[PDB]
């Protein structure tokens, strides 16, 4: 695609994150870079509005695909670079399992030379003393794979997926979502063969770091379609 030749380097990127969970407002601003080269993130987000009112982790999948590492024999297959630079728009429904939910409107484009993703997040029916407005989830990761499929009636792509958010008691709290990504642009964009896409990540703290916040590193690497 014309698109993946802006992913040959480090590419900062800026996330604006705007939420609205149960009523209560946030926002969480994050920046940092990204390498689709190997599928490296490295970022810092902060709650500008105070504490994060829901768990840094159920945040994560919400808070920029087209960085994924797309193996030489897959580059047809990458829909996020092939919609750059004018970007793409990607819907989640996230479904917290016996509790509320999230639902998110993003867009990921380029602004100037920095790759934006700015998202709109509603939270509904989330229950009091659960896990999410309780804060009951360990500050940890599970590795995931997401599978990929195109959605030729949209020109875009659809991934239904399952997070497995550690709860502290030890049981686990499942986070399904579904997602929709389409094009900004008008322009040609690849719509892939089923594939999906393996992560690898850590989630941190910044010892001077005196607000809510949270430091992640991400590799995203995209299999399933073999020689």
């Amino acid at each position: 695609s014309k698109g993946e030749e802006l992913f040959t380097g480090v590419v900062p990127i800026l996330v604006e994150l705007d939420g609205d969970v149960n009523g209560h407002k946030f926002s969480v601003r994050g920046e940092g870079e990204g390498d689709a080269t190997n599928g490296k993130l490295t970022l810092k987000f902060i709650c500008t509005t105070g504490k994060l009112p829901v768990p840094w982790p159920t945040l994560v999948t919400t808070l920029v695909l087209c960085f994924a590492r797309y193996p030489d024999h897959m580059k047809q297959h990458d829909f996020f670079k092939s919609a750059m630079p004018e970007g793409y728009v990607q819907e989640r429904t996230i479904s917290f399992k016996d509790d509320g939910y999230y639902k998110t409107r993003a867009e990921v484009k380029f602004e100037g030379d920095t790759l934006v993703n700015r998202i709109e997040l509603k939270g509904i029916d989330f229950k009091e003393d659960g896990n999410i407005l309780g804060h009951k989830l360990e500050y940890n990761m599970n590795s995931h794979n997401a599978y990929i499929t195109a959605d030729k009636q949209k020109n875009g792509i659809k991934s239904n997926f399952k997070i497995r958010h550690n709860v502290e008691d030890g049981s686990v709290q499942l986070a399904d979502h579904y997602q929709q990504n389409t094009p900004i642009g008008d322009g040609p964009v690849l719509l892939p063969d089923n594939h999906y896409l393996s992560t690898q990540n850590k989630l941190s703290k910044d010892p001077n770091e005196k607000r809510d916040h949270m430091v992640l590193l991400e590799f995203v690497t995209a299999a399933g379609i073999t020689l």
